[PDB]
């Protein structure tokens, strides 16, 4: 098995963030694929809120991308595929080589508009 909930907590991850806040903070913060997590309460598993301003919404952008639990102890957003945690489904997706040097796209929470621009 593998756990992750810890006292971690940079930007992305939020105790009980609310949909909607983040697709405004995000929409607000204005980071194309701004990224953000919170835990569930029905499977118990995360969700996470990622926006960016280059898509159907050019100028703002967001989904709430969440894990479904199966009794298997598993997890995934599509049955096609499952972990057994949502951090290990997440590094699973990328899994890419020497590219770049970062994981997730932006941190940003209920409010961090930041936004460096350089």
């Amino acid at each position: 098995t593998e756990a992750e909930d810890s006292i971690e907590m940079y930007e992305w991850y939020s105790k009980h963030m609310t949909r909607s806040q983040a697709e405004q903070l995000l929409k607000q913060e204005g980071k194309e694929g701004g990224f953000i997590v919170r835990d569930s309460s029905k499977a118990g598993k995360y969700t996470v809120s990622v926006f960016a301003k280059s898509t159907g919404d050019p100028q703002g952008v967001i989904r709430h991308y969440v894990v479904c639990s199966t009794p298997q102890s598993q997890y995934y957003l599509a049955e096609k595929h499952l972990f057994s945690t949502i951090p290990e489904l997440i590094n699973y997706h990328q899994h890419n080589s020497a590219g770049l040097i970062s994981r997730l796209k932006y941190p940003v929470s209920q409010q961090n508009k930041n936004a460096p621009s350089t």
